[PDB]
């Protein structure tokens, strides 16, 4: 699941980036549903927590945007 949250992080990062914005705001959301889910379930320590917290922030706030104008 953690690889999975990486893979798409880092595709959504390019995407909104290159000029996708679309296909980078599903990305973001789910490299954040995977990110929640392992801090959730069984996270790898307390700094590793603290490192995904401070990145399930950062996509959630480019895809809250995104998706902001997107909608209107």
């Amino acid at each position: 699941n953690l690889q999975k949250a990486i893979d798409l992080a880092s595709k959504a990062a390019q995407e909104d980036k290159a000029g996708n914005y679309e296909e980078a705001l599903q990305l973001y959301q789910h490299a954040v549903q995977y990110f929640l889910h392992v801090v959730k379930y069984e996270a790898q320590g307390d700094k590793a927590k603290q490192s995904i917290r401070a990145k399930c922030t950062e996509y959630l706030d480019r895809a809250e945007k995104l998706k902001e104008y997107l909608k209107n």
